[PDB]
């Protein structure tokens, strides 16, 4: 009954009753922070996002909170200290998303010039850890010789290995970040619309003052009335601003493609995120990354044209990164054929971040990284709270984002076990297994307390285990799910990370879900065509000649 | 008796009478460094230096020992932190000559890109101090506001300014460094001979086992036997190479003009070291330094062809770096008219140090600088010793150059004030004024004592003082002064940095040192014409149209 369909039907209309003090474009990690911290300094708010929420580039990215730990090589500081600060207020207001996942950075000396040696990788660490308060922290850096390498992973490239690094960085599920961020908005009070689409401007002479809305699931459009609009749709920043034509609007975006690949760990048993220079001296480094019992690799970095919503994985792409990824592990031996799921996505690349307000009034906040999406909003609302005072006398309360937690997050930042296992004993005493349990605490955290509760007083959907029932439940009455890959891609990690075992729950899922919504025979055909579609593109038949 | 003439022409027989285990060529500090380690390790050394010890690039570098903190925007931490470690060892050995002098970096914000920004000089810094084992130390560094900046100069460019760093870094009297590094390994029984040039090798099949040396003074041409040769003659390394005629001689150094000018510190009166960005935006940043009672600026960096003796200031040096200091200091308006003294040196560029052995047997030790330059010789040292113990099978001591203190500062390397006040006493005691005791003990350190003593029991030289009597009598008794330009440039900062109050003592000088060799009338007129020359050459004269 929180976040549903029902619920998105009651913000559709009482967006078109009531004049909102801002209305949000753009549901990724950047709308969604500034949602949460406009809701919560008491702002009637909205936000409008033409896709499911994420569905754009936060739930792209490489799935890490890092600090870019690279950009010392040029000594840009400031971008380095400001970003690696932000992980640590992350981790705070978002204690089961974020981990820590040291990194284990291999060295080499015969393939040309390198981003690191031996000796600067060290100093490097050290000033990481410096500018993000970590030098006594027990996750304190150090460094490994080639055979302390080689024990932690034999299948790497012996040959030319000098030692390695091992600093501090976290693992971290986008998707679920911004879910997570949009609940707490909900939790107080923000409208929040998936499927709706902004298609134009509303004027009061030259000044905007609201939105034209398509309401992608009925296709019908309204109106809605805001003192405040604010363009959060990362890559889409500039389509946003030209549905205004009164003057030459140049271009503040140019977005780039990056891809990533999956594979089942035993190909690849990385132990922990390995960062490596491609040994092709293009100036560019590849990861490779363990994720529940998978590896995964990227990234990639491509000048893109086209449809933004569906970047395409490219057999260009595909030979770059296991050229690179079967260079440096000699024996793994990989290819599309090994290849379980994959994704692209679309950086919003300026020309870090920007905060705007242009001639018609609109505000927009483009560029950074998921990493610095809090502080982001910071800004923006620092900006909003000063219009709504000065040009319509309103005044808002003033918070702390740094320590405001959001959904499922409401515990202490410093004690993750205590809280997985003190939660995880409810799921048992809810009726389900230890191991399933466990997972939904750190996944979901406390939310995970909703999800046993419907568990204990629901039978199971046909062909799902009560776990998984009560998961798929959770989502669709308050994860506002409408469609099945909003839960196989973006609530969970089924897709992508677990596609051994889709095949099993894909039609269970569907048909549950179908049955959740009173779809027509129609309906449900149409979700099932596009849900294979989005299974057929992740699984890269197409480049498989399947 | 010690270091003079006479020991000179001593050692200009020894060595052709006796095969050295060491024979190395160049009295620079690079030379001047192998020279003690090799003697103090018991091997039987001679040195040659065509001019006078010093004359070459160790007296005509910006005179100070820094690590090259610019160099941490490209992040060459390795280079940095070789150089900042080497600081703190010469001044260890050497307390008397390089002495702390904070630097004051300012930042400006109105001149395009620069070397660092207020956020990024702080990191710069305290990374600096890291790498120097400074971060607890009573010189640990510090920014200051514009105000405070202003406040120190407020004869500073106005404009712009956003700030300083302060961090530590020393100034240093590069000729009495080498001059001082000279008279220890005399002391300890190797051979010097400053006037003496090498003109060819000697041969046993391909491989060289001895010199064919020139004589300066007389002309002469002697045959000087060796088990190994060592080529530390700066940028001259190639010409020196080249003596030999059997391949293609690759070119291994490039060297590049850069020169320095004197003016009345009245005129400028920087408080302190001060560095900056020059403002061109040429990727450059130059200095303005005081020194006794003058400021002196540089530097400056060209391709350079030509005598590498005598590199001479252009007006197109003068331009360009007073260029640059007008504009930092908008209101000081100094041109060539107000330079007292000046100064150009070519800088032994490779293409950081190098140390070679040749198909001829020929031993090189090129590149560095000033800082690096008992490093330098360690590393040639080991490679010395080794070859006398394989080819020669001769065994040599070993010993901590990182310990072993040169002329004059075998002292407390902690108690510089306490050692410059109490031999302050001794020269009061030996007749002199404090302000002359004081200079000369914190000079020369612990050669004041011999200083004294020559004080204590002469006649002052006709229109000379007595404490300068006993300088000169020291110079030339133990310093192996053979030339007024030796004493005025090198030995004492008469020419460059009291131009002042040359003339008043440059007669009396020559009438002196003329005395004391028992020069004909045509040789004291010879001498005078030369000093003359030198004089005019630092004066600018022919640029001032003089
Ligand atoms: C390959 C790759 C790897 C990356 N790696 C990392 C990393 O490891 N760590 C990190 O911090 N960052 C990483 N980044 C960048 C980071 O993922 C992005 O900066 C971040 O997700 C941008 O968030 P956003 O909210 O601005 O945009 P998005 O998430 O793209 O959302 C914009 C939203 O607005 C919607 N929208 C567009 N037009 C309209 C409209 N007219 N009406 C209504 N809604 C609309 C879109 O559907 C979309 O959901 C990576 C990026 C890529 C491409
Ligand atoms: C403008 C400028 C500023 C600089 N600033 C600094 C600084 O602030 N700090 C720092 O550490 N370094 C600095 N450097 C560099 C530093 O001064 C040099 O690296 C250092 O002095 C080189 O010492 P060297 O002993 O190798 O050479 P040199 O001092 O040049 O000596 C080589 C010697 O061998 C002699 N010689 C040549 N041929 C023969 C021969 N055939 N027979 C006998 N003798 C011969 C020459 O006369 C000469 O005295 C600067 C250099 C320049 C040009």
């Amino acid at each position: 009954c929180m976040f549903s369909n029902k619920t998105r039907q009651d913000s559709i209309q009482k967006m078109q009753q009531e004049e909102l003090d801002l209305l949000i474009i753009g549901g990724g990690i950047t709308g969604a922070g500034v949602a949460v911290q406009a809701a919560a300094s008491g702002i009637k708010t909205g936000l409008i996002e033409m896709q499911d929420f994420a569905e754009g580039t936060s739930s792209r990215s490489t799935k890490l909170v890092h600090g870019g730990i690279r950009y010392l090589k040029t000594f840009d500081v400031e971008v380095v200290a400001d970003t690696v600060g932000e992980r640590a207020v992350v981790q705070g207001i978002a204690p089961h998303i974020p981990k820590p996942d040291p990194m284990l950075l291999p060295i080499y000396e015969d393939e040309g010039a390198t981003t690191f040696n031996m000796f600067s990788v060290k100093v490097a660490m050290d000033l990481y850890d410096k500018l993000a308060n970590v030098t006594g922290t027990k996750y304190e850096n150090y460094t490994l010789t080639p055979e302390e390498v080689l024990e932690r992973e034999p299948f790497l490239k012996k040959e030319g290995l000098k030692g390695a690094g091992v600093y501090l960085d976290f693992r971290n599920n986008d998707a679920r970040l911004v879910i997570d961020n949009i609940k707490k908005a909900a939790e107080d009070g923000a409208y929040l619309v998936s499927k709706m689409k902004a298609v134009g401007f509303l004027y009061e002479g030259d000044q905007i003052v609201g939105v034209k809305a398509r309401d992608l699931l009925t296709d019908e459009v309204i109106e809605i009335k805001a003192k405040l609009v604010i363009n959060t749709s990362g890559p889409w920043v500039d389509k946003v601003r030209n549905l205004n034509f009164t003057r030459p609007v140049s271009p503040k975006m140019r977005p780039t493609k990056g891809i990533h690949l999956v594979v089942d760990a035993k190909k690849l048993p990385v132990p922990q995120p390995t960062y490596f220079d491609t040994g092709k001296q293009d100036g560019r480094m590849v990861f490779a990354i363990p994720r529940e019992n998978k590896t995964y690799f990227g990234t990639t970095d491509t000048d893109y044209q086209g449809d933004f919503t569906d970047p395409k994985v490219t057999q260009e792409d595909v030979d770059y990164l296991l050229d690179v990824i079967n260079h440096r592990y000699p024996e793994a031996n990989i290819t599309l054929a090994d290849i379980e799921a994959s994704w692209a996505g679309l950086r919003p690349l300026l020309i870090g971040s920007s905060l705007e307000r242009e001639p018609d009034g609109l505000l927009t906040l483009s560029g950074g990284k998921i990493t610095d999406y809090r502080k982001m909003a910071e800004g923006a609302l620092r900006l909003i709270r000063q219009l709504l005072k000065e040009e319509y006398g309103i005044e808002t309360k003033e918070i702390d984002s740094k320590k405001y937690q959001i959904s499922g997050g409401n515990f202490d930042p410093t004690k993750l076990e205590e809280t997985v296992t003190e939660l995880a004993k409810e799921g048992v005493a809810a009726g389900l297994e230890e191991e399933d349990a466990t997972y939904i605490a750190d996944f979901y955290g406390t939310n995970a307390r909703r999800i046993f509760e419907l568990a204990k007083e629901m039978a199971p959907y046909p062909g799902l285990s009560l776990a998984e029932s009560a998961r798929l439940r959770y989502g669709l009455e308050e994860e506002m799910v409408l469609a099945p890959g909003d839960y196989l891609i973006r609530r969970t990690n089924h897709l992508l990370f677990e596609r051994d075992q889709l095949d099993e729950i894909k039609q269970p899922v569907i048909d549950a879900i179908a049955e959740y919504f009173g779809w027509t025979e129609e309906e449900k055909a149409q979700q099932t065509k596009r849900l294979e579609a989005l299974i057929a593109e992740s699984d890269l038949r197409e480049l498989k000649g399947e």
